[PDB]
């Protein structure tokens, strides 16, 4: 419901302010870190959440486990506080005793966001918790997360590189029937002042349950979004800022024909798309002539690519165009 939502916002706002902190804060940034950093983000949430509303933790399920290998091939499981100091233990028993590191993460993971929407505060829309089910992508393309372009120059808005292209995301579905029906989007790298070199992020939500649709504010033939790898056209790096794209009507159309996109890159952007209008549907399907569906499996993975749209008409303008080849 809007609460859930809500703490869902801040909590990716949270989320939002580890992944920069590991690149901006010189210990961290010296500094397996990606599958840590991963790893912490994805049980920050699950901690957060659970702790809202007890009961959700053990229906938020990632991409990432919380076990861990360190140095040492000790197995460790990620479980975090109540206070910093046990996660500071925690973290230097993955960091090979790093206390300066493990100190700076659990600052950043302790410290606590107040980050709302006033327009999602006035809505007041309940669902029953036991029917929500949690896919979280905590970081979306995490090589250029690694990479840490931040210099990259758009071509037609779209960026095909950069930090820009990292989201975090966090979809809810209906346990039942498999239906995405909230969505949090988190940009946390969208602008850069050169002088600071500090980093500003966006969010994006969406909501879409028993034929009420509600979306945040947007900021004010046809253009299509492909991965890097992929095999009017742009590429553009990360799963999550691809379906952005055609969130924010940057793309008409995102088509991936691939196998290797997963429920929890998905979930949180085909919830908002349902939220306007649109939706992901099967690519394979569509092309021997069906949306994308959360509950049930094959594991995880789309099997036969998807394709993302924003209109339904610019779907079908598309869709008939190509298959007439
Ligand atoms: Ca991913």
């Amino acid at each position: 419901m809007s609460d859930i939502l809500q703490e869902l916002l801040r909590v990716s706002e949270k989320a939002a302010n580890i992944a920069r902190a590991c690149r901006q804060q010189e210990t961290l940034f010296q500094l397996d870190f990606k599958t840590l950093a991963a790893v912490l983000v994805q049980e920050v949430i699950k901690e957060n959440m659970e702790n809202k509303f007890p009961g959700l933790g053990k229906k938020i399920f990632g991409e990432e486990s919380n076990e861990l290998t360190n140095d040492l091939g000790e197995k460790i499981i990620m479980r975090l506080g109540p206070t910093e100091e046990e996660t500071v233990a925690l973290l230097s028993k993955v960091l090979n005793g790093n206390k300066l590191a493990s100190e700076a993460l659990a600052k950043v993971v302790h410290q606590d966001v107040f980050f709302s929407d006033p327009a999602l505060d006035s809505v007041e829309i309940n669902i029953p918790q036991d029917i929500l089910g949690i896919w979280v992508d905590p970081i979306d393309s995490t090589y250029q997360y690694i990479k840490g372009s931040a210099d990259i120059t758009p071509n037609q808005g779209i960026f095909p590189s950069g930090l820009q292209c990292v989201t975090v995301l966090i979809g809810v579905y209906d346990i039942q029937t498999g239906v995405p029906l909230m969505g949090v989007i988190n940009q946390p790298f969208v602008s850069q002042d050169l002088h600071t070199r500090r980093w500003k992020g966006q969010c994006y939500w969406g909501l879409s349950y028993l034929g009420t649709n509600i979306h945040s504010l947007l900021p004010p033939s046809v253009v299509i979004s492909t991965s890097e790898k992929e095999t009017r056209i742009f590429r553009a790096a990360g799963a999550g800022y691809k379906s952005l794209c055609v969130i924010l009507g940057l793309a008409d159309i995102y088509i991936f024909s691939e196998d290797t996109t997963f429920k929890w890159d998905s979930c949180a952007a085909h919830a908002i798309l349902r939220a306007m209008g649109g939706g992901m549907v099967d690519l394979k399907e569509c092309l021997e002539r069906p949306q994308l569906v959360y509950h049930v499996g094959n594991q995880w993975a789309n099997k036969g690519g998807l394709i993302a749209y924003r209109s339904e008409k610019q779907l079908e303008t598309f869709l008939s165009r190509l298959l007439q080849h």
